């Protein structure tokens, strides 16, 4: 009694329009008997073979093949002594025959050294090319041959095969009905054929037939007749095996493998080059009325170096910045707030015509300056402060520039220069220093970014092109957990994952200045930590959606609310009093904070506030990976 | 006649190992017979059938079909007079009968109250379930009695069938193989069927032979039985067809088509709620040394409000913020640059015993203030700028907050509050506004890159979807161009990528209110045409990728290219010569910049930098159209 089924009983459908495609099914299936499930095509015979390997539940029913239910301790349906074999043809288009003919082989824990020697063998029985063409390029009848080679060399105890000569020449049909007969004559082996030839099925012994969700009659093929009609037919080895498939899938489009090497440098020498460094090439319209106006881009600046002020106006003039400020000459304030007007500056000065009289007797007299006098010595601007980024570095330098050239007037010729000095005095930095830049705000929250990023893409079809390439469904019967194929996808792309985590870290350090104040090793530790998250965030992804389609946009769909959400452009106290809160238990805000005070202020892990990376990190990662885990394992 | 192949050469493998699947080849198809192709399993048979309808292009030979070749317009192979049905089932498992009927039905031109009466007949003569059940869920068997049907409604002159009664019950087979008999009475039609049951091809009348890439006998089975052997002889209906294809992929994803419609509300929501909003939690170290020292909040606040000078330092207190600021008190120096040293502040003030009477004076002989009075009356400040974003607001406010203390100053008993600022006035801005925002610069610029990017996600599994599910390879012989797909995957995502992008504008200028002073008409026609391009660079993509899985990778990693490039987060004067001029001339650094000029400036079209956008994102429109043509056309 191999497989033994009472009283099965499956529907699909709504209850409204029940199918009812089976309402009894008593058979069985002695050992050592050539099974023929003939039937008519309509008749639920493909979900009784997919039942009986633990394809699809049996909806209240009695079942017991090898010894007990599939899918339990007590049966052998899952494991190295069931064979099977699809309707269709799954199997793997880039597997080479002497490759896909070891990917099951030692699933089923078969010695390398016997699989090749059992090959020539399987080959040399039916007629196969050579070992080395891939099987995408074989006709539709050699196709199938492989795929009654691939799981059949095993030698298992039990064989669920279903239609497996559609699609060859009649001696080659002979032929395999030819081998099924001599493999179960000492009684070592039973066959479940079906076959839509029911003329050639007539060397069966047990020949079953169906005419509605039920076995008709189970008799010999001698028997069968003469009573209804007159003549004629009316672990390691698993975890190695989808290792190796892996490693070969990103070796076959090589250029393309390439290419994810070369993604972290252009996406940071970009950076670096771009983002940071201020602007240089921003105009301005001077219109000092105290010198002759001649030509365009000139105009005297030969000024008095002494105590003798004279030409003040053009003291501050090349006294502000000499790289970043253009300087061009109006002969009209009239004109100069024209030419800004009209996109061609971004600013204009204007020196009245007594500003040397005005400024030296606002200077020599303290509080006793009359209006009138204290109105002429100032110097207006009109600023184009449409870009919110440069017209404040010029607001900032006009004023900053006012500094220098009010130390040159106190400094060179009567005082200490000292007296013109708001009395608030910023002293040292204690942990920063005194002129912050853009592109150090920035950094740490970057490469916790790219990293981060990179990963998702890269475990983002990973668990969604099993189905896409077939070898899974024949795969579950082979053994092979749910957990097993999620496992080793980790491993083989932790691998890769590392190879651009270096190039990133590498190329923002060593290549480009960035400050490591802090201990270099811990830094590396929590990168490749925050990259795991991210390709365990690819894998719910990939879990929930089922489409292609829908899942590329789901990840793609995630990258400005985590760029936003978490602190890299903006600091995130400016987030108001809820949505702050909310905006902490995220994998990336509560690292970047981690990582911002060890690249900079050169805290180490002891401190509370660098270890909350490492646990609020780690935590994800296991949420993850159950959740991903329970997906799977749901369907 | 019909079809005539004289000299056909062919073969498969590289140079100096060719499989030379087809050598001669010299075979004819008269008026109105059935032509029978058998031959062994292994030669050439299905790749005659394929060069016939034009699939496949043969090496050098002569090739005539229906009066001239495949592909030209003399011969009509890639139209509505040949019917194909291919070796394996390439049939849509998300379409029904009726609508996998009707797809095919008005791509010949079959008026839709006509193909109904075919497809009652249909099921009728072949049975088949109900009309509305899905593809998918049929079985093994009726799903190839689908495909037999959907090549033979539309009643060609020419039939090629592989391999079409594989899979299907002996009783069926005889009534598929007597209707090719019977609608082929009248010279009309011509059928090539190959088939692998040799038994019941003696019904033809034009038997073929085919050993090594040759056809060997082309006689009629009775003479054949009986020359050397016994027995055992060894355009617009096509455009509203893939139209409501299109649309009827979109509505069976409901739950994740109200997705698509949430991500730019959601994308928005956080952008306009975390960024530019200033900080308004942070604490300070507060250590005046003029009041008794209580508890760790309270310092008995009490400046003798009026002319009287006492208690400046609580007088410069109080004044700093009374909502951004929070105080904090501790009695030593050496304590309070303790507290922020481990992060328990941001700062240190630091007033000394005598701040009262060294400020005093300061003001009183003012130049000729002393060295000693110097260094007494000043706000020593320890910041921790390791952040370098509040840093900055913090140093940003305590000068700027001692303004409103001098002017508190000098216009409480008897002066003017003007002889407090320095000699540059910045008057009133052109443009901008005195007090720029970081939220108000990144606006404009987030909103095309929104808009861009979700577009991307849309058209990115469009073109390399359409081979997944089949009806590819049989769409191709039904007259179908590569032209009018692309096409009809334009105008169905247009149509929901406008619904996206008006959500978009709507919550970012009419809910949270970005300012929009020069045009809110031109502003949707810029946004809406730049989202066009975005759709057309995700079709390169697909156009270039035959693999799914280099498509999110390629499509994900080019984001970080584009915000460090466009100008989004800092202006494009920063980036040495060489990259700012190539930057230039990409489809978002010339759009932001011209929608910049739009919201903020207030100027026109017809001014020369704003309709640049236009006309350099146009041509990246057809510059993305034509490369995707190329590929598409020809591979
Ligand atoms: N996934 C499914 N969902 C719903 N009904 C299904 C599904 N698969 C098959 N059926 C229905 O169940 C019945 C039997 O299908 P089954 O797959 O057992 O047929 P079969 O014996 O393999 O067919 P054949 O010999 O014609 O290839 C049919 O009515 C079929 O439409
Ligand atoms: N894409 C391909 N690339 C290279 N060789 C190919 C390709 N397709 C088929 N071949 C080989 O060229 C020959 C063409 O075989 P073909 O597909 O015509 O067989 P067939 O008659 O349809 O097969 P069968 O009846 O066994 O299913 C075979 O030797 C096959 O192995
Ligand atoms: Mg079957
Ligand atoms: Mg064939």
């Amino acid at each position: 009694h191999a497989v033994c089924v009472r009283h099965a009983f499956k529907q699909y459908g709504s209850k409204k329009n029940p199918n009812h495609v089976l309402s009894d099914l008593n058979m069985t299936v002695a050992k050592g008997t050539i099974y023929g499930l003939l039937g008519a095509s309509g008749c639920g015979k493909t979900t009784l073979l997919s039942c009986i390997v633990g394809r699809r539940r049996l909806n209240t029913g009695e079942i017991w093949v090898l010894g007990g239910k599939p899918g339990t301790k007590g049966s052998g349906v899952p494991g190295k002594r069931v064979g099977y074999m699809p309707q269709e043809i799954a199997l793997y288009g880039e597997f080479s025959i002497k490759e896909t003919m070891m990917y099951f082989g030692w699933i089923f824990g078969m010695e390398s050294s016997e699989i090749n020697e059992r090959l020539q063998f399987l080959l040399n029985f039916l007629d196969l090319p050579s070992q080395n063409r891939l099987v995408k390029n074989l006709s539709g009848g050699q196709q199938r041959r492989v795929s009654f080679a691939v799981a059949l060399m095993h030698d298992p105890e039990l064989l669920i095969l279903d239609q497996p000569t559609v699609g060859v020449d009649p001696l080659l049909r002979q032929s395999i009905w030819n081998h099924l007969v001599q493999i179960t004559k000492d009684g070592n082996k039973t066959v479940i054929i079906t076959t839509h030839y029911i003329e050639e099925a007539r060397q069966a012994h047990t020949i079953g037939l169906m005419r509605s969700g039920k076995l008709l009659a189970e008799e010999s093929p001698h028997v069968l007749l003469s009573m209804y009609g007159c003549q004629s037919l009316e672990s390691w080895g698993k975890i190695k095996a989808l290792l190796q498939k892996n490693f070969l899938r990103m070796w076959r489009n090589v250029g393309v493998m390439l290419f994810i090497f070369a993604l972290p440098v252009m996406q940071v020498i970009l950076f670096c080059l771009a983002i940071g460094r201020d602007p240089t090439g921003l105009k301005l319209a001077i219109v000092n009325h105290e010198k002759n106006y001649t030509n365009q881009s000139y105009q005297e600046c030969s000024f008095d170096y002494g105590c003798k002020f004279s030409y003040l106006s053009c003291r501050y003039l090349n006294n502000l910045r000499n790289s970043t400020i253009l300087k061009e000459y109006y002969p009209d304030p009239e004109s100069a707030v024209d030419a800004v007007k009209q996109g061609h500056a971004w600013g204009a000065l204007y020196f009245t015509e007594n500003f040397t009289d005005a400024l030296v007797a606002r200077m020599a007299l303290g509080k006793d300056a009359d209006p009138e006098t204290l109105d002429q010595s100032e110097v207006r601007v009109w600023l184009d402060m449409s870009n919110q980024q440069i017209g404040i570095i010029l607001q900032r330098d006009l004023q900053l520039s006012y500094q220098d050239f009010a130390k040159d007037l106190l400094g060179a010729c009567e005082q200490n220069p000292d007296l013109a000095e708001i009395p608030i005095s910023f002293k040292e930095p204690i942990y920063g220093s005194n002129k912050p830049s853009f592109t150090d705000f920035v950094a740490p929250g970057v490469i916790l970014t790219i990293v981060f990023f990179l990963a998702v893409a890269l475990t983002s079809s990973a668990l969604i092109i099993e189905r896409m390439e077939g070898l899974l469904d024949r795969s579950w019967v082979a053994g092979v957990t749910p957990g097993e194929i999620l496992f080793s996808h980790v491993v083989t792309q932790f691998v890769v994952m590392c190879g651009q985590t270096a190039l990133v870290l590498i190329f923002m350090i060593l290549v480009f200045g960035v400050q490591c104040k802090g201990d270099i090793g811990w830094v590396i530790v929590l990168t490749i930590l925050q990259g795991l998250c991210g390709m365990c965030f690819g894998f719910v992804i990939s879990a929930i959606c089922e489409l292609e389609r829908n899942a590329i946009q789901l990840a793609l769909g995630s990258f400005y609310p985590t760029l936003l959400l978490s602190g890299v452009i903006w600091p995130i106290e400016g987030m108001p009093t809820v949505l702050r809160y909310v905006s902490t238990f995220l994998p990336l805000t509560l690292a970047t904070t981690s990582l911002r005070a060890m690249l900079t202020r050169g805290w180490s892990i002891a401190e509370p506030a660098v270890y909350y990376g490492f646990l609020a990190t780690i935590i994800w990662i296991v949420a993850f990976l159950t959740i991903s885990m329970l997906v799977l394992r749901f369907k």
